[PDB]
């Protein structure tokens, strides 16, 4: 029987999904370890590898098929539920298995999705310092209409200091909090004035190699909810530009708190969807 996530229904995707929006014709691109696409909960479309060795219908590590099972996971009768369970889901594999890659990778990565006409692209990774090439990769992609979403960071707060990350850190890139099942910030979430919106990280239950469920916690758990999120807005209004589908979700967001903790709040789908 199919299990459905807390943060499925605390974002209000149920919602949405009655409504018959399930982010059909929306291509997302989940850039990360690669995605299992054994899964039986899962189906990859397409997909590019830019880690030599390794193509990217495999996954060796777990996380980028975890997020993938967040946005996509099929609606049937078996696993879990996505956010927007029938996307077209393609496989950008730019981290190996023990979870390294390069600025190199990343950036071809992006430029790939930004080529083949993506949608919506998911980066649940980042690091502490961008580059000039990274930078251009973004930016690119969102004026070319691509909702560029990424997790904000796994580093906390330290008093003043702003812990996000890069990618989320550029201004083209929604950067992505996380927030647990009462809606408290997690420990772990990243802060700053970058952050945007806030989505559940903590013991978020999705799919993972090769065929099984796991429950992780990070902002790489909050990240693809938000992608999802975007995913059923442009199921739903199919000529929307990048910039409107992330005004709706910040704009609607559930105010939580100070914004350098916070950003707007929770996203709330189904406001965002009016
Ligand atoms: C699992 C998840 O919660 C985190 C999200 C995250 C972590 C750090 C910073 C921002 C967001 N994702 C990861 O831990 C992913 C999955 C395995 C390894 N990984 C990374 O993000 C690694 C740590 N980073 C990566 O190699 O970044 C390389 C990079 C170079 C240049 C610019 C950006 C990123
Ligand atoms: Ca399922
Ligand atoms: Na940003």
């Amino acid at each position: 029987a199919q299990t459905v996530p807390y943060g499925i229904p605390l974002i209000k995707a149920d919602k949405v999904q009655a409504q018959g929006y399930k982010g059909a014709n929306v291509k997302v691109g989940i850039i990360d370890t690669g995605i299992a696409s054994s899964h039986t909960d899962l189906k990859v479309v397409g997909g590019a590898s830019f880690v030599s060795g390794e193509s990217y219908n495999t996954d060796g590590n777990g996380h980028g098929t975890h997020v993938a099972g967040t946005v996509a996971a099929l609606d049937n009768t078996t696993g879990v539920l996505g956010v927007a369970p029938n996307v077209s889901l393609y496989a950008i594999k730019v981290l190996n298995s023990s979870g390294s890659g390069s600025y190199s990778a990343i950036v071809s990565g992006i430029e790939w999705a930004t080529q083949n006409g993506l949608d919506v692209i998911n980066m649940s990774l980042g690091g502490p310092s961008g580059s000039t090439a990274l930078k251009q990769a973004v930016d690119k992609a969102y004026a070319s209409g691509i909702v560029v979403v990424a997790a904000a960071g796994n580093s906390g707060n330290s008093g003043s200091q702003n812990t996000i990350g890069y990618p989320a850190k550029y201004d083209s890139v929604i950067a992505v909090g996380a927030v647990d099942s009462n809606k408290n910030r997690a420990s772990f979430s990243s802060v700053g004035s970058e952050l945007e919106v806030m989505a559940p990280g903590v013991s978020v239950y999705s799919t993972y190699p090769s065929n099984t469920y796991t429950s992780l916690n990070g902002t790489s758990m909050a990240s693809p909810h938000v992608a999802g999120a975007a995913a059923l807005i442009l199921s739903k209004y199919p000529t929307l530009s990048a910039s409107q589908v992330r005004n709706r979700l910040s704009s609607t967001a559930t105010n939580l708190g100070d914004s350098f903790y916070y950003g707007k709040g929770l996203i709330n789908v189904e406001a965002a969807a009016q």
